[PDB]
């Protein structure tokens, strides 16, 4: 790709006309597009779409993906892969031996080398102005990397006997990133540290940093998904993060590498600008649901940022770009072609 | 077990209130059904269907399929499933070993009996009245289960080993089976042999019989994907008929037990008393292509087809039952707790 259209709002609806994908309103053309532009197509809330639009998109190959308010992913449809069943036959073969083990720790590496990346930026940039602030973060990023060098330690012949140990590790890991990132977040927006993570339970956000996280999040897990699919490789067998919540593990085990470059560092520029205030929460139930502004702004930003370059192994390349690389790379280690390594970034 | 609520034309679109899926036009509500008693939501052609809409048929466990105008699937929403990686795994590793020829047998066995099974009533029918075509749909009765007796000394370690020689008996086997068809075809039809079905790359129909056929094997391989995917399956992994073309090919395979049954009799049902005719073609593109309402007649054919119940396995069952039923017994075949066989009623 090529062009993520995004349609959201009460009457408007997506059809075809003269071979060009087109938004419409009351009978009147909004927007129009060729489909060789799309990458894909967003259907969010009200808005709605026609078969023979989803017919003209997986023609195209164009992703098709329905959400809600929320982020949710209520569904996709894609043109289908074939040939899938020899990586999927390392893939499943893979979950019994080593090689998941050294998947699912190089998730959590990678994870944890992000979070220090950002923890380390966090700190460079108030070397001055706060250096008591810096001062917590660097001691967090210490413990953190203590955190990655008893990580470095944990062996196993199967996932299964050391997942506990390994997602008990990532939980120090996380709890020390989240109660160093408090401290830069400002008073009024009250974040007490991360509630809506979903490796315990399903809690809901109550405040509007969480909602952000969950919303980029939710977007970041189906470009996840599209690129484990991408590869061949199966979605739903994954090493690390396993439920019977009927998500996607592969897809949460890849998405480890991109959490903290992709959602995080968007959200702490929105929440760093004011762009996205408290009084933004949509109060819903209990829950801090994020305004219709809030959402245009926050999924436009993160859709900038998934295809915003950066230089990797020697080239420039969009972050959505590394997530397929990565996705490929899984499949190659699984065919011991190649060694599987987490990815890792300083910016 | 629930509605199958069709959406279809130009301008209709599903929208949502007070709980209610709604068939809308121009801003004006049309049909209101609650979602409870809907088991499936057809979205076909220039109809289109809201995110709301989707999230809460998904949340109400309804089943929504995309379809084109010439009834091809185009995409499926269900709610999630977990889990099925083992399903998956053994179904790669029968690829490897007997199973899968098993599978391949059983199904191209319950292929040539439904065959069989449907020239044996024609044959009946006509007994009286027109001797001459009942002894001929007899006699291909008894060619295809010379095939049928040939087809049980095949043997083989994998499916890639004896594909070829199967595909051939299957393949001679159906050429009786619908030459003894096209006699009991009315001349003005021009139905003079089978085209263009998804074993190979299309041959878009010329004449409404085959039109009529192709369009239901759409719609029953879309039931049979569904049947596929919602036992835990990969569509796309099949064991007999493989493409280059990247059908899925698994429901194909469990397709193989279904068409005469479900596609056939209704087509032959229609024929019978003109309810749709050689005249109801229209020269879309170069090919004949179903008028709306012969397209709308033949679609409600199948779904109320699919939908009637039968007798089989000592119990009374729906036709998409004993689909799905069947999904499940490949999987139940795959696990090594029960030998798979091929739907055979009669």
């Amino acid at each position: 790709g090529g062009m993520r259209l995004v349609v959201d709002g009460f009457g408007k609806y997506l059809g075809i006309e003269n071979g060009l994908i087109v938004v419409k309103e009351k009978g009147k053309a909004l927007r129009k597009v060729r489909p060789e532009d799309l990458k894909q197509v967003l259907i969010i809330g009200k808005a709605a779409i026609s078969s023979d639009a989803i017919k003209l998109l997986l023609k195209n190959r164009v992703d098709v993906v329905f959400l809600d308010f929320n982020g949710e992913i209520l569904g996709r449809l894609s043109h289908p892969l074939i040939g899938t069943a020899k990586t999927r036959r390392e893939q499943y073969l893979a979950y019994g031996d080593k090689r998941g083990v050294h998947l699912a720790k190089e998730f959590i590496k990678a994870k944890m080398a992000n979070q220090m990346a950002i923890l380390t930026n966090l700190a460079k940039a108030r070397k001055d102005s706060n250096p008591e602030v810096a001062e917590s973060l660097l001691k967090a990023k210490k413990e953190i990397d203590a955190c990655l060098n008893e990580l470095d330690g944990v062996e196993a012949e199967m996932i299964d006997k050391v997942r506990e140990r390994l997602l008990g590790i990532e939980g120090k890991a996380s709890k020390h990133y989240w109660d160093a990132i408090s401290l830069v977040i400002p008073e009024e927006y009250r974040f007490n540290g991360r509630r809506g993570i979903e490796i315990g339970s399903p809690r809901y956000a109550k405040d509007i940093v969480n909602a952000m996280l969950n919303y980029g999040y939710s977007i970041l897990l189906a470009e996840c998904v599209k690129a484990v699919e991408l590869a061949g490789l199966d979605p739903y067998a994954g090493f690390l993060h396993v439920d019977v919540s009927g998500r996607s593990s592969l897809a949460i085990d890849l998405m480890e590498n991109f959490r903290q470059q992709v959602v995080d560092r968007v959200v702490l520029r929105l929440i760093s600008y004011r762009q996205i205030k408290p009084e933004d929460c949509e109060k819903r139930n209990m829950v801090c649901q994020l305004s219709d502004n809030a959402r245009r702004l926050l999924l436009a930003s993160l859709l900038e940022r998934l295809d915003s370059k950066t230089q990797y192994r020697g080239r420039n390349l969009a972050y959505s770009s590394i997530i397929l690389l990565h996705a490929r790379d899984v499949v190659a280690f699984l065919r011991g072609e190649r060694r599987y390594e987490g990815f890792v970034q300083k910016w």
